[PDB]
């Protein structure tokens, strides 16, 4: 209900929105259908356009005009943005050479540099280079400020999840906006782009920037713009707010544009029609910069130019239809398009079985353009499972394709040539970042980073303490001239034991046979010294990882590898080893094939046993330090210690063996040695965090040996590959993975072939950040390097995407 009967005189674009039924005059009143009767007349003036002309210079103010060219306009803050250019002989900002902004050059009364966030929907990363000739204003921001070559969105690469991530620093699964369309089964309510339900505050979790600001006494402009407010009026409003007195003027502002996304959907990302919306956005940027220049704020404000996601070529004809796969297609509900989410049409359907659905959708056509997952089996880098709003059944859709339920959904609705929503590592989904201002660096290019990191940086720019979020605060310090955030390494919670030889061989009854009864003081003090950690400098390059939770574990030293062995999980948390460029692969000798040896440093009671694997017909075992890479046949015995064994499904063994026997050596050749840290992950509740012991859902039959849901490896080397990994003097290079520990390879459609035709493809899909692994394990890596801690935080956030440039 609305009493649209009140007035908007002097309340135009009000910052404090009023409550029903009193009539609103804020930038969203239209979208709620609640504007006072006189809103259009007073707040959406258009008379005489958006530009001064020589005829208007020194006009008599007339309050009907959209903007002003009267002598008084600057003190009132409502000049047309081009007023000084036309009337006072100034240049457009874009025509001025850039000059380093060493300090904020702000009017007296400004307590901090204001922040303006200029967000462009669907602005694909490659537009910065491909459109540079038609976007001079943006081009000057980019070249003179700090820029990345791209910024990685979150999954799914849609509008509301990304905008809300930019606002909060949270993954979708945590902030709650997991799609542009959602069903919440707890509320029994639906969220859609279109309609009113999306305005209900129960959808929107975490704490977005404007709330963070307000709670710490920093005043915010309204972030949201009804689609009917023209861009020029959004810019003028922001400029007018910037002219307010000290106690009223906001410190943080946002401009949002629906372009180039609107046009990209109709014409495709590089359609010839796209040039004009890129020109129009650049013009809007030039109005903002000219406007700031006339207010003498162009060297005072920090400007962020950012997008939500990119845009791919997608047409009607590249639709997969589930009615080609499923006999029961009317018993499901599908959220369709560039991703798929499936649930039962009716929860009273006891015949609905997700396993048979998944099975019917798996590797059925030879170039099938989607892949079905249970949500817990999606790549852990997507962080796309821990929310009741995400359906159990997910379809990851190939770039350039759609998925739909039946043909009638896609022709009773080709219109469009563009779409987005794909996997967030897909190059077409990448978007933009530029920072320009006194707190940003000058003419600096920074590596690509994830949009989950920006909220912290926006908080640093405003002097705010960020709410808890998924950013890694300090990982983006290299973008900032000042206001950097300098954290301390987390404190180690559990200190390790360093056990010696405490158990006789006959105390063990492992059902584990080993033919190792195969016999000198030269070599005996040398093997003793390896057990006490004499090669640890070699295999533990960056220090031991710290354990950030309360537990019982032991450090175990060996010739070729070092491990942190959990007495609670009966296996290593981590195993660390260095393979040089020269290392030789050998094979497992036949006198050791099914050998597992007791580790006389670790109790039988805190050891695994072979009998449990023998009895478990589904489960087998592998090794964390690969016996294939042992340095000598004497050191090879260490690799068969029971304390280096981990539970593995035979299907996963094919992956792991190929990684260890073929890929590690290959990476050592390419990178000039590698350091490898490998271990188990337990995330049975798919929350992205280390499981406690009581969350573990599966054990090796008849034992207390828990089964990992994933295995990780972190592969580190020298960024300058002319130095070996063990004598690196400068920055590091890293690639990692979190491989799903699955009992089949249904994921890999070509898995009946040789491992050289499918394993690497699987590993690429499950590439990970170190930081992902840290959350999943409760470990902290890279504790002892030469490098600054912020540089190490940048490293830990790196994702190796395997996409071309
Ligand atoms: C990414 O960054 C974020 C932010 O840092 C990380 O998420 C945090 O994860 C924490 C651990 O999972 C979690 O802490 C829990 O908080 C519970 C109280 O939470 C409410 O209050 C906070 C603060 O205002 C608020 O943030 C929460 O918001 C969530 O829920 C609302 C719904 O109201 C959503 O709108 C919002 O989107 C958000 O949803 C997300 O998180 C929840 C979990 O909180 C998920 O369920 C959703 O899917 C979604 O992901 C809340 O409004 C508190 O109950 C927890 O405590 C339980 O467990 C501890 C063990 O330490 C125990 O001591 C407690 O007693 C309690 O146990 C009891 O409850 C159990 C469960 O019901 C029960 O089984 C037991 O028997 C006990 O009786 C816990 O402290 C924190 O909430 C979130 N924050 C956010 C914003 O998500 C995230 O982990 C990072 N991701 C990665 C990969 O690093
Ligand atoms: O003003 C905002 C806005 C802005 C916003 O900004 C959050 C900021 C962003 C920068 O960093 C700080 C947080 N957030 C939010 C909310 C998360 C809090 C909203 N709008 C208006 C508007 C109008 C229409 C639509 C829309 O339906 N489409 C256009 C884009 C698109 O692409 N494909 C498609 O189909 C569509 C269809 C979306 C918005 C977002
Ligand atoms: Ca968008
Ligand atoms: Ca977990
Ligand atoms: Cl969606
Ligand atoms: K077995
Ligand atoms: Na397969
Ligand atoms: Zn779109």
């Amino acid at each position: 209900w609305t009493a649209t009967s009140g007035s908007c005189k002097g309340r135009c674009f009000e910052l404090q929105e009023v409550g029903p039924p009193d009539c609103r005059c804020d930038n969203l009143c239209k979208s709620y259908s609640s504007c006072c009767h006189d809103f259009d007349e007073l707040c959406l003036k258009t008379a005489r356009g958006w530009e001064c002309t020589k005829d208007r210079c020194g006009e008599v103010r007339n309050e009907e005009n959209a903007c002003h060219c009267s002598e008084d306009c600057l003190s009132r803050g409502d000049c047309c943005t081009n007023y000084q250019v036309v009337c006072k002989g100034e240049s457009h900002w874009v025509d001025d050479d850039c000059e380093e902004i060493k300090v904020p050059e702000c009017p007296a009364g400004f307590v901090r540099p204001p922040l303006i966030i200029f967000s462009v929907d669907g602005f694909r990363a490659s537009y910065m280079k491909k459109g540079s000739k038609v976007m001079p204003n943006i081009e000057k921001l980019r070249s003179c400020g700090t820029h990345a070559p791209y910024m990685r969105p979150v999954y799914p690469t849609k509008t509301f999840p990304n905008l809300y991530t930019l606002a909060t620093g949270l993954y979708p699964e945590s902030h709650g906006i997991v799609g542009n369309s959602m069903y919440d089964p707890v509320f029994d309510a639906s969220f859609h782009l279109r309609g009113r339900e999306k305005f209900n505050h129960r959808w929107w979790g975490g704490q977005p920037l404007w709330i963070t600001a307000t709670k710490q006494g920093v005043r915010a402009g309204t972030f949201f713009w009804s689609v009917s407010i023209p861009h020029e009026r959004r810019i003028l409003t922001i400029l007018q707010w910037l002219s307010l007195p000290d106690n009223e003027r906001p410190s943080v502002y946002a401009f949002y544009s629906e372009q180039p996304d609107f046009s990209g959907h109709k014409y495709g990302p590089f359609g010839p029609e796209m040039t004009n919306p890129l020109r129009e956005i650049d013009k809007t940027v030039g109005q903002l910069m000219d406007g700031l220049k006339q207010l003498r704020l162009h060297r005072c404000v920090n400007v962020i130019f950012v997008g939500d996601h990119g845009m791919e070529d997608v047409t009607c004809d590249r639709t997969e239809f589930l009615s080609n796969y499923l006999t029961n297609v009317d018993d499901i509900t599908l959220v369709p398009g560039t991703l798929g989410r499936i649930r039962a049409k009716s929860i009273n359907n006891s015949k609905y079985d997700p396993k048979t659905i998944i099975a019917a959708l798996t590797c059925k056509k030879p170039d099938q353009h989607f892949k079905p997952y249970m949500k817990q089996h999606l790549p852990k880098r997507l962080h796309y499972a821990n929310n009741r709003r995400i359906e159990d059944i997910h379809l990851l859709v190939d770039r350039r394709w759609h998925v739909a339920r039946k043909p009638l959904d896609v022709y009773k609705k080709c219109f469009f040539q563009g779409d987005h929503g794909f996997d967030n590592k897909v190059n077409s989904m990448q978007t933009v970042f530029v920072g320009y201002g006194p707190t940003f660096k000058y003419r600096t290019k920074v590596p690509p980073f994830e949009n989950i990191e920006l909220y912290n940086v926006m908080c640093d720019l405003l002097g705010l303490k960020p709410a808890p979020n998924n950013g890694t605060h300090g990982s983006l310090n290299h973008l900032l001239r000042t206001n950097t955030f300098r954290p301390t390494m987390p404190d180690e919670v559990s200190r390790p034991n360093y056990p010696g030889i405490m158990y006789l061989q006959s105390e063990f009854d492992l059902g584990c046979t080993c033919d190792d009864k195969v016999e000198n003081k030269l070599e005996e003090l040398n093997k003793r010294l390896h057990t006490k950690g004499s090669t640890k400098e070699r295999h533990l390059l960056y220090g031991r990882p710290a354990v950030l939770y309360r537990t019982s574990y032991d450090i175990l030293y060996h010739t070729d590898f070092e491990s942190g062995y959990s007495e609670i999980f009966l296996m290593p948390l981590w195993t660390s080893y260095t393979i040089s460029k020269q290392a030789e692969v050998s094979s497992i000798p036949e006198h050791l094939t099914n050998c597992v040896r007791p580790d006389v440093r670790v109790s039988p009671g805190f050891s695994q046993n072979c009998l449990a694997y023998k009895n478990d017909k589904q489960m087998s075992y592998g090794f964390l330090f690969p016996p294939y890479l042992s340095s000598s046949p004497e050191a090879k015995y260490d690799a068969f210690l029971v304390t280096n064994m981990v539970p593995m499904y035979p299907a996963f063994k094919r992956v792991w063996a190929y990684f260890q026997r073929v890929l590690v050596k290959k990476y050592a050749s390419e990178r000039n040695g590698v350091n490898v840290i490998s271990g188990p992950i337990f995330d049975y509740n798919y929350d992205g965090l280390r499981d406690t012991e009581d969350e573990i859902k599966q054990y090796v039959e008849g034992s207390s040996i828990p089964v990992p849901t994933h295995y990780y490896s972190i592969i580190t080397s020298c960024l300058d590959f002319t130095q070996p990994a063990d004598k690196c003097d400068g920055p590091l290079s890293v690639s990692s993975f979190i491989l799903p520990h699955r009992p089949d390879n249904d994921e890999s459609c070509n898995s009946s072939e040789d491992e050289s035709k499918w394993v690497e493809e699987l590993m690429k899909m499950h590439t990970a950040r170190v930081r992902d692994i840290e959350h999943l394990t409760g470990l902290d890596f890279y504790r002892k390097t030469s490098r600054s801690y912020s540089e190490i935080l940048t490293l830990k956030t790196y994702l190796h995407t395997y996409e071309s440039e």
